[PDB]
């Protein structure tokens, strides 16, 4: 406490388990539907920006950070988007997720795989390829600053945040499987990068150790 426990609606919950139980190889698709994810955000603070200039007040730069820490395990995706209000977390990270969830179980019987997760909207949940636990830090002109948090198993948490402020964005933290450590090497990284998000419409930067 101060710390808000929530179920899954059930649909996503049984998304979530199908991500971490079936068996496949591509899980570096993850990268690449998270920096998409990133791309919108920063698409949409870029569209308000047009009609009222002031909503770049919290940070005029609009870009892409990957920080890779070997110490903690984790991989994190940064971006300066329009960031998220405790109801837009709240509401399966702002989005149609439930709907999504439906076309995409329906799709993987229809012939599709894994890696078509993004064209449902619900990309963001391909983090559990690769994470055992995902923590994502936010922050909307239109509210306070926010921690989100779930290692899966039906539930997330949700609380204020009272670390380091980060002006306007999100910041998704993705603590590794054991087994995934690859995730954190240099030219791995630069490689899925190179592979999926070459036409990213914002400055991408690798952070080195
Ligand atoms: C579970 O799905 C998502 C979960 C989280 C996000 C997200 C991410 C990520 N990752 C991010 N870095 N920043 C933002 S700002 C914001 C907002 N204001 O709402 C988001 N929703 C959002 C997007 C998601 O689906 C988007 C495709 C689908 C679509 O077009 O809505």
């Amino acid at each position: 406490e101060e710390v808000e426990t929530f179920a899954f609606q059930a649909e996503i919950a049984q998304l979530m388990s199908l991500i971490i139980n079936t068996f496949y190889s591509n899980k570096e698709i993850f990268l690449r539907e998270l920096i998409s994810n990133s791309s919108d955000a920063l698409d949409k603070i870029r569209y308000e920006s047009l009609t009222d200039p002031s909503k770049l007040d919290s940070g005029k730069e609009l870009h892409i950070n990957l920080i890779p820490n070997k110490q903690d395990r984790t991989l994190t995706i940064v971006d300066t988007g329009i960031g998220m209000t405790k109801a837009d977390l709240i509401n399966n990270l702002g989005t149609i997720a439930k709907s999504g969830t439906k076309a995409f179980m329906e799709a993987l019987q229809a012939g599709a795989d894994i890696s078509m997760i993004g064209q449902f909207g619900v990309g963001f949940y391909s983090a559990y390829l690769v994470a055992e636990k995902v923590t994502v830090i936010t922050k909307h002109n239109d509210d306070e600053q926010y921690a989100w948090e779930s290692s899966a198993g039906g539930s997330f948490t949700v609380r204020t945040d009272t670390g380091e402020p980060m002006g306007r964005g999100t910041k998704v933290i993705l603590h590794l499987k054991e087994d995934q450590t690859e995730y954190l090497e240099e030219r791995r990284i630069k490689e899925i990068v190179k592979k999926h998000s070459q036409f990213i419409g914002y400055p991408i930067t690798l952070f080195v150790e």
